[PDB]
DNA sequence: TCAAAAGTTGCGAAGCAAC
């Protein structure tokens, strides 16, 4: 009598085992012991909303609350008042769907005959139904309320949604990475698929319901239930076209594939919408505890409990300090900022640090293409803001004294990320609206050591490498600018802060002083300047101008230390001080490093690396006269359009460390040689369309130009030098296109593709796809990939790449098999099934089986535990188990796939798990939670915001964290969880397709062409002792850094390094004799322990 | 290379065939 007593009109009995209809709605949900929604038990959930909607004072009373939210005024309870009536509209359309539905082949009159119409995957919304004299008809109750989850769905659905890369639109088209048409990742961005439209509605609709989910009944009706009524939802926001619905065939470019995706998108309102002042009145009326809102004071967000994306990880209490001190902090808006970007206006922000307006006539499609999505994300994130001040103006006077919180949650790397699309640490148009820092300064004398800090945020802001230079030196670059370009601007704003007003050409004044050192934070830059200027009281100023502690190449540096074994190198001790580790100097800084002992990092490094291979491989086909020509043509080709890459008159070739910055961070993240390939050969058909454009515009001023000096003459000295570099282009355009290098028994050889590029160019229509393109990344794969994998395994040595190999192995091999036991499970339970009577194929598994399938998995270790993080490589949400429709709406269209959540095979996900969890990851949690952690700062990733009162302090304790995290050891706690895997493991109980799987990673190809079951173990547990050498070398390593002093300067900004005091001295001495000193007491460590152990 | 997942529709009432 718990739930058959609020629902007692519904059609069929509850009994799983009757013989008549049975109604799963009341089979499936169960009363919540206390009541999480105030429309459970209501007649008319959509007037009972409405009438509360209509006054402040009924409000406070249906929420029982003593004060409503300040926004709720006048002008929205309005706006509100139209919402509902709209609302009535949307259920009748529903209303007459379903009498249609009953109407056609008789469906109704035989499900009143006893057809159980209501285990059809399209006719579960039978289960919601009561019967009406000779017909049936709705619950009115279940009914509104799904309209009202539908209304609050369709105005905050857009500013939820997630991002989607070019990763992600290849799974969904089924088209390769590499070979992404142009415009394809942008325009999946701009609206939502049929599978994350459906799934987002349909949480929204049992979260108002107010109900529980019964462990003991079916997957396919606690999941289909409410996923039938989505579906209908939405077919009647498209007839209502408040969505509209697109459909791309994929067959119009690839002819080889037949998929047909829908798209869907809704219609937007206008900015100047109230509605748009306090969007979530709704939800906050229903639900006992909302999710949707803002918090202001002593609103405090609640902490979560699992992990982002998998409600099978729990945060370790650990974890849970960290999100608890991060969501503590308060938020402030900068008025002066404000201001400035409504003077401005939405159209000149788009001009200045956009696109601007866009002539689609004089610009190449695949240009136009790229710049209308740069414009999206500005415009977006302009409306957004714009839309948050509108709320927070309501609550006081002074917008510039009401405390903003934030929500924060673990990713399933181990990184603590902001909720929402659109806020400080993700948008930078928004990062300089809403600061957590602030300073009073005493900027009466310019010799002060607060005046110093003043220009250190001033310097930095206006790109200025103020970590490799001096506070002299830095402070007379800064005087140089501060009186020559950045007059004109400067003088500007300050007429702008004692009037209020702009000039006509604002646009043109900042384009021309700012230059190439154009963005969002050298505005700010120029606004407190000027600011300072014109203020009378100098010893008090006040600012949110802040010092960023940014890492020197936080990648590689953390990789290089974490994952290193064997003895010490006079090449690690050198390379590893340019991340800011040294040995044997004391209170030694980055400043004077980079100043006085080395002006190169690692991206220079890499370079220099790969310029020496390049030679070699150049010498090794001295005699191969159509090798060398290939590879000069590719040389030439990436001169003209890569500002990186110079060619010499003379043939000597010059490179810049900008090649080197992408390819070396994508490296360690495991990234194989088709990818990088992929990336480089990108950024040069990009640069190569927009000079297509530059012909175009040529054109239009003068139709008698010649075709070499529309193209070409903004970079030749005269006529004749654009001719010869016209000839150059088509040349090389032709040679890469039609032969590629093939690589066989160890040597290159050219083989002809036979699809050389002839023919006529069309500056509006020229594009490179198809064959063209796969001969492009051949090219360089073989000639430029190849020869830079090389350098940058030189720098960062042979041994920290043994270390990525084992690991990847270890971790693929274990996903395998636990893929494979998991699909093994399900079937044998759903055979024992196909013997109930009561069970029909389509209701899957109930939560409690899948719950015991998951539970058996527990002695091979699928998770990784390193004391104060879990990790779950494996784990994922595929549709491939179950392999059947869940259910679809009643116009047989919308078909949903049932997705579970199972484990997965890893691949390469494997390395930037325990890169990235164990390095910044850990560092940023270490910093939130130790003793005297630094306050008010916003922490991104790799990254912190200093206020200007206490750079100093603050900077010292970010260089503690970095030393803290650094004695982490990542390949031991793998080795921990392998070790109980290969102890549990029965390789002989496998398919013959997971067998294969696993050969592939632990033989060579020699070697697995017939191999045996007990070939495979063997070559196993190889493995597993691999990894037990490296993890105790590393243990060691740790060990003996630690006796020796040393300085930690990772966080360079300010010039404040920590000390790890040890008692060893180490000074006066070269790298070689060092690296000596080191390996002395590598050895005496080694030998106690061997020691201890016959003892 | 890491941070989610991925086709649509007639016929008949599940799952293959056509585009």
């Amino acid at each position: 009598e718990g739930i058959d007593a609020v629902y007692p009109s519904l059609v069929g009995t509850a009994d799983s085992k009757a013989e008549g209809i049975k109604n799963y709605f009341k089979l499936s949900f169960t009363l919540p012991e206390e009541q999480k929604s105030r429309t459970v038990g209501s007649e008319a959930p959509l007037k009972d909303v409405a009438q509360a909607l209509s006054s402040r004072a009924r409000y406070e009373l249906f929420t029982e609350k003593e004060t409503a939210n300040p926004a709720f005024n006048g002008e929205v309870i309005k706006r509100y008042k139209e919402l509902m009536e709209h609302g009535e509209g949307i259920a009748d359309i529903l209303r007459s769907r379903l009498a249609k539905f009953l109407n056609t082949k008789d469906v109704g009159k035989r499900f009143a005959q006893g057809t159980e119409a209501n285990r059809w995957v399209g006719g579960k919304l039978l289960n919601i139904v009561e019967q009406d004299g000779d017909t049936f008809k709705y619950n009115e109750q279940l009914l509104q309320t799904a309209v009202l989850a539908g209304l609050q769905w369709r105005l905050t659905a857009t500013s939820n949604t997630a991002i989607k890369d070019a990763k992600d639109v290849a799974a969904i088209t089924g088209i390769d990475q590499a070979l992404l048409p142009e415009g394809l990742v942008e325009q999946f961005d701009t609206g939502m698929t049929l599978t994350e439209a459906v799934s987002s509605l349909a949480q929204k609709i049992e979260s108002y319901w107010g109900l529980s989910r019964n462990p003991n009944a079916p997957l396919g009706y606690t999941k289909g239930i409410p996923t039938a009524m989505a579906a209908e939802i939405l077919a009647a926001f498209v007839e209502s076209t408040d969505v509209v619905e697109n459909i791309v065939d994929m067959s119009e470019i690839d002819p080889d594939n037949k998929k047909t995706i829908g798209l869907y998108t809704i219609t937007e309102l206008d900015s100047f919408d109230p509605i748009n002042s306090f969007p979530t009145a709704i939800e906050e009326a229903v639900l006992v505890n909302p999710t949707e809102k803002m918090f202001f004071g002593d609103d405090i967000p609640p902490v979560a409990n699992t992990q982002l994306r998998n409600p099978a990880v729990r945060n370790t209490p650990e974890q849970k300090a960290a999100l608890k001190a991060e969501q503590a902090t308060e938020f402030y808006v900068h008025t002066p900022m404000v201001q400035f970007y409504e003077t401005l206006g939405k159209d000149r922000i788009l001009e200045l640090m956009g696109a601007g307006t866009l002539n689609k006539e004089l610009l190449n499609d695949n240009h136009a293409k790229s710049l209308e999505g740069k414009n999206r994300s500005v415009e977006d994130s302009y409306n957004q803001l714009f839309s948050v001040i509108e709320q927070v103006r309501a609550q006081s006077e002074d917008i510039s004294t009401v405390p903003i919180h934030y929500a924060y949650n673990m990713t399933r790397v181990g990184r603590m990320q902001m909720l929402g699309k659109y806020n400080p640490q993700s948008a930078k148009l928004v990062r300089e609206a809403i600061l957590p820092t602030k300073a009073t300064l005493d900027l009466s004398n310019q010799n002060n050591e607060d005046f110093s800090a003043f220009q250190l945020g001033l310097a930095q802001a206006l790109d200025i490498k103020v970590h490799t230079m001096t506070r002299e030196v830095m402070s007379d670059e800064l005087t140089k600018l501060l009186e020559g370009n950045l007059k004109p601007a400067i003088d500007m704003m300050v007429e702008f802060n004692t009037t209020g007003s702009l000039p006509e050409n604002a646009v043109d004044v900042l384009n021309t002083a700012l230059g190439d050192r154009k963005s969002f934070v050298a505005l700010m830059a120029l606004m407190e300047y000027s600011r300072y200027l014109v203020a009378e009281d100098k010893s008090a100023f006040v600012t949110p101008l802040y010092v960023e502690a940014d890492g020197v190449t936080n990648g590689p540096i953390n990789a290089m230390m974490l994952m290193t074994g064997g003895l010490f190198t006079p090449d690690w001790i050198r390379n590893i001080a340019k991340g800011g580790l040294f040995i044997g100097s004391p209170n030694k800084t980055m400043n004077e490093h980079r100043s006085t002992a080395d002006n190169n990092d690692l991206y220079q490094a890499s370079t220099n690396a790969l310029m020496e291979s390049l030679g070699k491989l150049r010498s090794n086909y001295a005699s191969n006269m159509p090798i060398q020509s290939q590879i000069d043509s590719l040389l030439s080709l990436m001169d003209l359009f890569l500002p990186d890459i110079n060619l010499g008159e003379n043939g000597a070739l010059e490179l810049k460390r900008g090649i080197a910055k992408n390819p070396l961070t994508i490296t360690i993240y495991g990234s194989g040689a088709r990818g990088i390939a992929g990336k480089l050969v990108s950024s040069v058909t990009d640069a190569i369309y927009e000079r297509m454009s530059d012909v175009l515009k040529a054109r239009a001023k003068d139709p008698n130009i010649s075709a070499a000096m529309a193209m070409f003459g903004k970079q030749a000295a005269s006529e004749a030098h654009a001719e010869e570099l016209l000839a150059r282009f088509l040349k090389d355009m032709e040679t890469l296109t039609s032969t590629v290098p093939v690589k066989r028994k160890g040597v290159l050889e050219l083989q002809s593709t036979g699809t050389g590029a002839k023919g006529k160019i069309n500056p509006k229509t020229y594009t490179i796809k198809g064959e063209q393109l796969k001969a492009l990344q051949e090219n360089m794969l073989h000639f430029f990939v190849e020869p830079l994998r090389n350098g940058i395994t030189q720098t960062v040595g042979e041994s920290l790449v043994y270390s990525t190999e084992q690991l990847q192995k270890a971790t693929q091999i274990q996903s395998v098999v636990l893929e494979d036991m998991f699909k093994q499970r399900v079937q044998e339970k759903l055979a024992e099934k196909a013997k109930d009577p009561t069970w029909k194929k389509g209701d899957f598994l109930t939560q409690k089986e899948l719950n015991d399938i998951q539970a058996s998995l527990n002695n091979l270790a699928p998770m990784i535990e390193t004391g104060s993080q879990t990790f779950y490589i494996a784990g994922s949400e595929n549709a491939e188990v179950a392999n059947q429709v869940l259910a679809t709406n009643l116009d047989d269209r919308m078909r949903v796939p049932m997705s579970i959540y199972a484990p997965a095979q890893a691949g390469v996900a494997g390395i930037p798990f325990m890169t990235i969890g164990t390095g910044d990851g850990m560092m940023m949690q270490t910093l939130s939670t130790m003793k005297g952690a630094p306050k008010n700062t916003l922490k991104i990733f790799d990254g912190m915001n200093i206020g200007l009162n206490d750079i100093t302090d603050a900077s010292r304790k970010a260089n503690e964290a970095v030393y803290t995290s650094w004695q982490g050891n990542p390949i031991k706690n793998v080795y921990e969880s392998y070790a109980k895997f290969m102890k549990n493991v029965d390789f002989s109980k496998l398919s013959p397709e997971a067998l294969e799987a696993i050969g592939k990673s632990a033989l060579e190809y020699d070697q697995r062409e017939n191999a045996t079951v007990d070939d495979i173990a063997n070559a196993a547990s190889l493995i597993e002792r691999n990894l037990r050498n490296i993890a105790l070398g590393v243990d060691i390593r740790h060990k003996v850094l630690d006796k020796v002093n040393l300085s930690i300067d990772q966080m360079a900004a300010v010039g404040a390094p920590y000390q790890n005091n040890g008692k060893i001295d180490l000074s006066n001495m070269t790298p070689e004799q060092q690296a000596d000193e080191l390996n002395k007491l590598f050895r005496e460590e080694l030998e106690a322990r061997k020691q201890k152990v016959a003892k």
